[PDB]
DNA sequence: TAGAAAGTGAAAGC
DNA sequence: GCTTTCACTTTCTA
């Protein structure tokens, strides 16, 4: 409910991280854009939400406190997702994933 | 074109 | 249950 894998299923769902999507819902994949910051369009309110906001959620950015560090925010992202065994990066600018 | 700023996986950490 | 660190590897834009 709380953890990585139901949080991001979550957050796809809710449709409110513009990008972030069902390619099939029912083989559970979904894509994450996946910009990279030295690029000219980049802004970190559209385009590190979803890292920002797995950041509030397990405590480690604490909006108005801290310093932003999307550079981080990605980071922990990308290891934490790495990290789950019940999900597969489908390696076919965005990363697809596929719950299993 | 280039180095700085990103980004990366993997092992070590809590 | 992921986070941090580490030793490199990439993507940029002009």
């Amino acid at each position: 409910q709380c953890r990585l894998r139901p949080w991001l299923e979550e957050q796809i769902q809710s449709g409110r991280y513009p990008g972030v999507q069902w390619l099939d819902q029912s083989a559970r994949v979904f894509q994450i854009p996946w910009k990279h910051a030295a690029r000219h369009g980049w802004n970190i309110d559209k385009d590190a939400t979803l890292f920002r906001n797995w950041a509030i959620h397990t405590g480690r950015y604490k909006p108005g406190i801290d310093k932003p560090d999307p550079k981080t925010w990605k980071a922990n992202f990308r290891c934490a997702l790495n990290s789950l065994t019940d999900v597969k990066e489908l390696q076919d600018a965005f990363r697809v994933y596929a719950l299993l």
